[PDB]
């Protein structure tokens, strides 16, 4: 707005986009480290225009988009500051706080909502890899199922945190790009990041638990039973676990059932534990393993698979005691067991060299610090 409102004075050709975290220095000053989000009315819409045309280390002065009613006693009436702002640095946002999707916001939406999981979403997606594109098309896919439309699972995940209309940049480190697979199709390596240009057009959001009735979900039970099972035969652990997780949600807390329809859902609920269980042994995420382990032996406890994926998990945990357990109760509901008695046998084994290991260590790390008494 040519309106004169800000106006100021003064590094790299970046300078900070919606949503970046920035880092600056700042000085006011009437007639005479603070690091926030640009882009939100976190701060005053001066600061938000301003310092958002600041390269980095770009001190500049500005003169100011405030309280012209009434900001005291601690803000002076209808006051004019001006400042010094050294802007440090600015990083971007952190979806999911483990540096592994950075976003950079380049054109704020019209949402109110978000897509959830399940929702059908229509995009526009651009890939980068090296630098190279690899990727660009239109498409149409279901959230948690990009998978299915050569998509890698940090697109589904951003998309949560997207609004409509809305454009930015993804950074996706090598846990949300393709894997230690890598992508032939597009030519990309095992563990690759990569980069991705987005645009969220629109999306209808999958119905919430609630509001599908019991004959809804044990339809759509077997449909995504089936589907999280073509994945687990793919090796697409990771999409699984959300298939198999969707007939957990239906179905965890449901009350008030026909006998019938009681007896089909516990069917399902149970099965989908000990799928999932599978599913975490396979990802190596044990203490996830055992989780769903107890789940299904509360619905079954003479359960063979729940104790014995039990006892796998709790091995590879080091809980010898707690695993040998496991097995213990395997044979009594299956003394026939091939497998089960093995593994008992290496509980012991296994306990026993890690008892060994433990005191070479204690022993040892004991000794360093008394030669630390000089």
């Amino acid at each position: 707005k040519k309106d004169r409102g800000v106006l100021k004075i003064v590094h790299g050709e970046e300078t900070p986009m919606i949503g970046d975290r920035v880092y600056v220095h700042y000085n006011g000053k009437l007639a005479n480290p603070f690091v926030f989000s640009i882009g939100k009315g976190q701060v005053i819409k001066a600061w938000d225009i301003g310092v958002a045309t600041m390269k980095k280390g770009e001190i500049c002065h500005l003169l100011c988009a405030y309280g012209a009613t009434g900001s005291l006693p601690k803000i002076p009436s209808n006051a004019t500051l001006f400042f010094e702002v050294e802007l440090l640095d600015f990083k971007g946002e952190d979806l999911l706080e483990d540096g592994g999707i950075i976003r950079r916001t380049k054109r704020r939406g019209e949402g109110y909502s978000n897509p959830n999981e399940g929702a059908r979403v229509q995009i526009h997606l651009e890939g980068r890899c090296g630098g190279r594109v690899f990727d660009c098309r239109d498409v149409a896919f279901t959230v948690g199922e990009g998978e299915d439309h050569d998509i890698p699972i940090g697109i589904d995940k951003a998309l949560e945190k997207m609004q409509r209309e809305e454009q930015c940049i993804l950074h996706l480190g090598p846990r949300y790009g393709f894997g230690e697979a890598g992508k032939p199709k597009f030519g990309i390596e095992p563990n690759a990041e990569l980069i991705y240009e987005v645009t969220l057009k629109s999306f209808e959001k999958a119905k919430e638990s609630w509001e599908m009735d019991t004959k809804e979900k044990l339809e759509q039970a077997a449909i995504v039973k089936e589907k999280g099972t073509v994945y687990f035969k793919g090796g697409k652990y990771v999409q699984a676990v959300i298939q198999y997780g969707k007939i957990v949600s239906w179905l965890e807390m449901e009350y008030g059932l026909s006998e019938k329809e009681s007896k089909a859902s516990e069917s399902f609920l149970l099965a989908a534990f000990l799928n999932l269980a599978m599913c975490y042994l396979k990802l190596r995420e044990y203490t996830k393993a055992v989780e769903c382990c107890d789940k299904a032996l509360g619905l079954d406890s003479a359960n063979e698979k729940g104790l014995y994926r039990r006892g796998e998990a709790q091995l590879l945990m080091n809980e010898f005691e707690s695993a040998k357990g496991d097995f213990e109760k395997v044979l009594e509901v299956n003394p026939q067991n091939k497998a089960a008695r093995l593994q008992i046998f290496m509980c012991q084994k296994k306990a026993k060299e890690h008892n060994e290991r433990d005191r070479r260590t204690y022993a040892n790390m004991f000794k360093k610090f008394a030669e630390q008494d000089a």
